[PDB]
């Protein structure tokens, strides 16, 4: 029973999605001229506001809203606390559209009540490999390949309704208004992810985490000894020994990424991502934006062997407010971003990610099982978390795929 999602151009059930064999649009074709010029109606007490996400004070306003009202874990222990610097980075990539950053404020006092954001991305989202094999068998190759060209679409993130205004049907209004503004830019698809199940994901993956500071983690999450360590005489010493890391990177030639690295990083990353059914395509400007180091935000290291970049990894920072535990304000988490390995095993490359993160004072490394992230889970002592990340498209029929066929990292 979905009063809003039943009206939208998405597959309505798992059963429906399991039937889809080719990529393509769901809705009637439309043009920009069909789409309302006026913002979607909202109660008189409210007003639409388009923040300027390159302006410090507007960034700070959105920052506070998310700090206090964004995504929590399921047990009221953590709330994401994306930083102001991070929001500017994530929301203002090359060729971003300011109008796609959508807020609602109370008109009387200008209190910020809600937000949703779209950003442009170029995405490969053609029929997946396994369904093209089927299509070929059935003599339907061209129909399966029709939508292979990378598509200039919208990624939606940062949907947030203030906690005081929950369960008032505000979220559907925010979605409708974002949709209208994106459609008015001649864009007709979106990709989005969520921790909740909605109609209807094309892929779903567990979260995995790797403790870097177990004494802090075990104290917050338990807030004493985890069950399987209860058998040791000295559980904390065992925990610390289990998660200990080198104090400096092992790969000779590791260094932070440089602007002159951009084109080589672009080539090795694109060659790698092209192996996945769903993944982004980045220009040099986008590689520069999403991967060059930005203090407190994104950290990227390359393996350089004789002036050649042969491998790289990146991670980004999202602290979470420790909303349950009294002893700590924040948990400093490093999330695995894009990477590519051509000279060393992936586990050896990502060991250095763990070492740098640890050395820079992060408490935990988190990721979803997209890309080849499962290839280093066991070797590097990641464990499954309680979350899942579900991947969705708006106005795009798409067959179920495995999370290891997804190459899009969402921030
Ligand atoms: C071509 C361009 C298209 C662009 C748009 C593409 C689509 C983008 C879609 C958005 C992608 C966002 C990606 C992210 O940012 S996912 C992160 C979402 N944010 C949070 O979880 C932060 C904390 N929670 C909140 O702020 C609120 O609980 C939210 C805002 C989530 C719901 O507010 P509230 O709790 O006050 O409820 P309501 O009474 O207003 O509305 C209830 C309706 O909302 C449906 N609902 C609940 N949660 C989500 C959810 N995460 N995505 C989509 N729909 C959701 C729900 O099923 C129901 O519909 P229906 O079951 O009756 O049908
Ligand atoms: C406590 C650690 C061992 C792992 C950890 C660290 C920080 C967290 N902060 C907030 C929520 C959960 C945290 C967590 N536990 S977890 O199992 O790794 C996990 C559980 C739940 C989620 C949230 C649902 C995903 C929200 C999506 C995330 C991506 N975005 C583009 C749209 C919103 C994320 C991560």
């Amino acid at each position: 029973a979905h009063a809003f999602w039943s009206t939208q151009p998405v597959p309505q059930t798992e059963d429906e999605t399991e039937k889809i064999v080719f990529a393509g649009p769901m809705d009637e074709p439309k043009t920009v001229a069909d789409i309302p010029e006026e913002p979607y109606p909202i109660a008189s007490t409210f007003e639409w506001w388009t923040p300027n996400m390159e302006a410090a004070d507007d960034i700070h306003a959105i920052y506070e809203l998310l700090r206090d009202n964004y995504v929590e874990d399921d047990d009221s222990m953590f709330r994401f606390n994306y930083s102001e610097e991070f929001l500017q980075w994530a929301l203002c990539p090359p060729n971003y559209i300011p109008d796609w950053h959508v807020a609602v404020r109370r008109k009387a006092d200008k209190k910020l009540l809600a937000f949703i954001a779209g950003v442009p991305v170029t995405l490969r989202m053609g029929t997946p490999k396994y369904m093209k094999v089927k299509a070929q068998e059935k003599g339907e190759g061209e129909e399966a390949a029709k939508y292979d060209e990378p598509r200039h679409i919208c990624e939606i993130n940062f949907l947030c309704v203030h906690k005081q205004l929950r369960e008032k049907r505000l979220a559907p209004i925010l979605i409708k208004e974002a949709t209208r503004r994106v459609n008015r830019t001649n864009v007709w698809q979106a990709v989005y992810t969520a921790g909740v199940l909605l109609p209807t994901p094309y892929a779903s993956g567990q979260y995995f985490h790797r403790s870097l500071n177990p004494e802090k983690l075990v104290e917050i999450r338990f807030s004493g000894i985890p069950a399987q360590y209860q058998k040791f005489q000295n559980p904390m010493a065992m925990l610390k020994r289990n998660y200990q890391l080198p104090s400096a990177p092992k790969n000779s030639g590791l260094r932070e990424m440089k602007p002159s690295d951009v084109p080589q990083v672009r080539r090795i990353l694109m060659n790698y991502l092209d192996s996945f059914d769903v993944g982004p395509v980045f220009s040099d400007a986008e590689i520069s934006h999403y991967l060059l180091p930005r203090d407190g935000v994104v950290f990227t290291y390359v393996v350089e062997n004789d002036k050649k970049v042969t491998d790289f990894f990146s991670f980004y920072r999202i602290p979470s407010t420790v909303i349950g535990n009294s002893n700590y304000n924040l948990l400093n988490a490093a999330y695995v971003h894009y990477y590519a390995a051509t000279s060393i095993p992936l586990h050896q490359l990502i060991l250095d990610l763990l070492i740098v993160a640890h050395s820079r004072g992060f408490d935990v490394c988190n990721m979803v099982e997209i890309l080849d992230n499962r290839s280093f889970v066991e070797q590097l002592k990641f464990g499954a978390g309680d979350g899942h990340l579900r991947y969705y498209f708006y106005n795009w029929a798409y067959p179920k795929i495995k999370p290891s066929q997804v190459a899009l990292v969402m921030l």
